[PDB]
């Protein structure tokens, strides 16, 4: 089956206009009613081997709302909830979601992956973090998209954008570089908004390996450090033989269920599953832990290094968006790709900040708050612009 085949497609659910400015009360507006949709289709492995994958398609439409419509492919956060669907959360969430009330209800026909090895994937794992099979999913997660709006004659404009939310982030960059490299016709690429991604993926993990960094306490770093680190040992195979050789007991035997699994990092974090940032040396073996931030050919940092995105130049208009007040993914992230892009001939990209300014708002969670404020921001000062 050719990449980007649509398997199978259907509806969800609907939101009229009224509804979804009725949520942002909770003063902004819905512009356009707005159609929820799910679908599968036929994608590649990290191997380039046939896999299956799953998405989320929100379609604008209504009076005030004629198009035509930019396709916008969007890129969701960390799951470690293997079943987890984007659709049927959001149906399930009434359609409060900033998708719905902040883009799709604007007029931005919304596509979403949800990934290799999460909701409907037939996938064995989740290759967190991995640019390139980030990038084919979402790819041919736009290319079914496209079939379904073709068949119900969704006016597109041709214009594509792309935008996503800390892994999403990550996956917004890993598709632009992409498809701005290999697929400029079949994809009008005219703006790309990453949020609060770790674009200095070997830098990020580097700067916060003791369990802090410039910005605050990386308190969710064992969560996200060992996602991470299993992800890249499934899809790389060259950190351990087996568990023990990175992770210390208990946890050695229980950490690669997890990721992804039966828990959502919320439960993980809530129940404890694993320990706090503070006892990370009671977490990860000494050999492991010391060799990683001294020996840049440590298997895992080297694993990271392959999916850093800075060495390349930025065509597409591009703004970075995150907050100073960021300690689980640094706003440096931003400032360094910005840094390598300008000396590879590049002044596409542009950084936007959403903090207080304030050090004292400093906190892991300051990253959440990011998500819908910078969608608005990148959304008014980037997208709306290159529609």
């Amino acid at each position: 089956p050719a990449r980007g085949t649509l398997l199978t497609s259907n509806f969800l659910t609907s939101y009229t206009r009224d509804a979804i400015s009725a949520m942002l009360a909770s003063p902004e507006q819905a512009k356009c009613n707005v159609r929820v949709a799910e679908f599968t289709y036929a994608t590649i492995g990290v191997e380039g081997e046939p896999a299956t994958a799953s998405g989320v398609l929100l379609i604008p439409g209504g009076e005030r709302c004629s198009g035509p419509y930019p396709l916008l492919g969007w890129g969701h956060p960390t799951e470690a909830l293997r079943a987890q669907e984007q659709a049927k959360e959001i149906r399930d969430a009434k359609g409060d979601d900033p998708l719905v009330t902040r883009l799709a209800s604007q007029g931005y026909v919304v596509v979403g992956s949800d990934y290799l090895g999460l909701g409907k994937s037939n996938y064995a794992y989740h290759p967190y973090l991995h640019s390139a099979s980030e990038a084919s999913a979402t790819i041919d997660a736009m290319r079914a998209a496209r079939s379904v709006l073709q068949h119900l004659k969704t006016p597109l404009s041709g214009k594509v954008m792309l935008s996503g939310y800390s892994q999403g982030g990550h996956t917004a960059m890993a598709t632009q570089r992409e498809i701005e490299a290999h697929l400029s016709k079949e994809f009008h690429l005219v703006a790309s908004a990453p949020i609060s991604g770790p674009y200095a993926l070997e830098q990020t993990f580097l700067d916060s390996w003791s369990g802090s960094n410039a910005v605050g306490e990386w308190t969710f770093g064992i969560l996200l450090g060992s996602y991470a680190i299993v992800a890249m040992q499934h899809t790389y195979k060259n950190i351990y033989l087996e568990p023990g050789q990175v992770f210390q007991d208990p946890w050695a035997a229980k950490v690669e269920p997890l990721f992804p699994g039966k828990q959502s990092l919320t439960d993980m974090f809530l129940n404890d599953t694993l320990p706090s940032i503070d006892k990370v040396k009671s977490y990860f073996q000494p050999g492991f832990y010391s060799d990683f931030p001294s020996n840049p050919a440590n298997p895992f940092r080297q694993d990271l290094a392959r999916n850093n995105l800075l060495e390349w130049a930025p065509q597409t208009p591009t703004l970075l968006c995150g907050s100073s007040n960021d300690a689980t993914v640094p706003l440096k992230n931003a400032q360094t790709a910005i840094a390598s892009f300008q000396q590879r001939g590049s002044n596409q990209v542009a950084l936007v900040d959403t903090g207080t300014g304030n050090a004292s708002d400093n906190s892991a969670f300051a990253h959440m708050l990011t998500k819908e404020s910078c969608i608005v921001v990148v959304r008014d000062q980037l997208l709306d612009k290159q529609r």
